[PDB]
């Protein structure tokens, strides 16, 4: 009949901002701990905010429609990234059918052409990068690469990988993103109008007349019949909303701008875990039988290689995943009471479910911070690594995709060695958390028979 416990506030104004900017895995943990309740809130720049951190209620978060967990508000931190009215800025309606169409084009019947054209770019950047029989390269930064060239090869046609290449686009990326503010999304006040803002403005537009000058091109060959041309950008174009009308160009922009820059982050990222761990010594085991499952496949792979035929490597991804989610935090705006547990949550509230946390709960994980593919969430439920319900991530399968064939190309034609005792530590300082960069130097030896 009462709100969930809350936090000690010691520094008002603050809340809990600095021993949550600071590691929140220790905090979240130490709050469920303490407050002797999984589910509970905490308080950010005097905004309440109440982390569901007990596995068993996931179901609490990810069930309610927007209208009463809304999105939209805890992502507005975006608008300038997406542009006005596209995805959740949208009316819920109609983000439901951007977020549509953006799915059937990421369905497996797509992917027929993808795993062969990822293991090419991988083998391109591999033999322009790695070309020596030795050499230290670093993973997360070079993985960041090869997922950006992979991707656009997979997503985007011929013409269009010509006028915009993989690497000129990651600086959009890049450009676009380096004027977020994470803060913005407790305190969008913030966001009230600073300077390379304009950027991703800047670095919008310009990709936006790219593709619009990138249509009138191929419009003009429709007549030939010259190419058929079916990339992302493509089926984008064909898509009808239920109204009879279709995306106007800032619509279609935005939605691929929305993909790459999803899958950039947490692709490389979940690229550059699950190498690092497999590399290790301990994980000789995992790596030997990881070896027992793509040393029987073609040097080309074909998708029945890969979804089919690599379950093993899957755990291992989900498993990494599973350790240290890129994405710390599910998000909404309680925009009326909901029950969670024994406890009610005020309309206002902004309510989260953590994959972190989650991921971290002993009961549905033993032993979290071992990496153990083999493991399984003994509480149904509890791994939230691509979220859930409505929202969970359409992205889902092609990332594995990647990541997989990725694994596969790389261990098959090298080796590894980590120039480091352990495995990275987490940088939860980003806003998308991976392991820490300048932990990620490593020694590639090539093969040879
Ligand atoms: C490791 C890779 C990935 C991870 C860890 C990841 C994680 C997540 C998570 C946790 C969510 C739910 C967050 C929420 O509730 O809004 C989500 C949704 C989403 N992901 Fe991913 N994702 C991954 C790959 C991708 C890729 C490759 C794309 C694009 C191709 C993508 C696009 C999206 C989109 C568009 C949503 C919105 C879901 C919706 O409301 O329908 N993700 N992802
Ligand atoms: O969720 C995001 N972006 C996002 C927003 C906010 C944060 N943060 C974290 C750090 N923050 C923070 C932390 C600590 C402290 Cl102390 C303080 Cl103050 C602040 C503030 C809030 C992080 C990321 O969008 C992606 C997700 N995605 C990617 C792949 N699959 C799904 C996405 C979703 C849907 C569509 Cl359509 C496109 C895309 Cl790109």
């Amino acid at each position: 009949k009462k709100t969930p416990p809350v936090y000690p506030v010691t520094v008002p104004f603050l809340g809990h901002i600095v021993q949550f900017g600071k590691n929140p895995l220790e905090f979240m943990q130490r709050c469920k701990r303490d407050l002797k309740s999984g589910v509970f809130t905490i308080s950010i720049g005097g905004q309440r905010v109440t982390i569901v951190g007990d596995p068993h209620e996931h179901s609490r978060f990810f069930s309610p429609r927007n209208e009463i967990l809304s999105p939209r508000e805890v992502y507005t931190i975006m608008t300038p990234v997406f542009g006005e009215g596209v995805a959740y800025a949208a009316p819920y309606p109609r983000m439901r059918e951007q977020l549509n169409f953006l799915a059937e084009e990421l369905t497996i019947a797509k992917f027929q052409n993808f795993v062969p054209a990822i293991q090419h770019e991988v083998r391109k950047f591999m033999a322009e990068n790695w070309k020596e029989d030795e050499g230290v390269i670093n993973l997360l930064e070079d993985c960041g690469a090869m997922i950006i060239n992979t991707a656009c090869q997979c997503l985007f046609g011929e013409d269009l990988r010509k006028r915009l290449n993989a690497r000129h686009f990651a600086q959009l990326l890049s450009k676009m993103e380096s004027s977020l503010i994470p803060a913005a999304v407790f305190m969008p006040w913030l966001l009230r109008l600073l300077p390379q803002s304009a950027r991703c403005r800047e670095a919008r537009a310009e990709l936006q007349k790219i593709l619009g000058e990138i249509i009138v091109a191929r419009e003009k060959e429709e007549a030939s019949k010259d190419n058929n041309t079916s990339d992302l950008l493509g089926g984008l174009l064909k898509a009808v909303y239920r109204d009879g009308t279709r995306m106007s160009l800032h619509e279609v922009c935005g939605m691929i701008v929305a993909a790459m820059f999803a899958g950039q982050h947490t692709s490389t990222i979940t690229t550059s875990w699950s190498m690092l761990h497999l590399m290790h010594p301990k994980n000789k085991k995992w790596l030997d039988k990881l070896h027992k499952e793509i040393d029987e496949f073609p040097a080309q792979l074909n998708y029945d290689n890969v979804m089919d035929e690599m379950p093993f490597a899957e755990r291992c991804v989900r498993e990494s995943i599973r350790r240290d989610p890129p994405l710390l935090m599910v998000m909404r705006m309680v925009k009326a009471e909901v029950k969670v547990g024994s406890y009610v949550v005020p309309k206002g509230d902004i309510i989260a479910c953590s994959p972190l946390l989650s991921h971290h709960d002993e009961e549905a994980f033993p032993n979290p911070r071992l990496w153990d593919p083999e493991r399984d969430e003994k509480v149904d439920g509890a791994f939230i690594g691509f979220g859930a319900g409505v929202h969970k991530c359409i992205g889902q399968k092609f990332a594995l995709l990647q990541v997989k064939t990725i694994l596969a190309t790389a261990f098959r034609e090298y080796d590894f060695q980590l120039l480091r005792d352990e495995v990275p530590d987490p940088d939860y300082h980003t806003m998308v958390v991976g392991p820490t960069l300048n932990q990620c130097l490593v020694k590639y030896t090539r093969k040879k028979k």
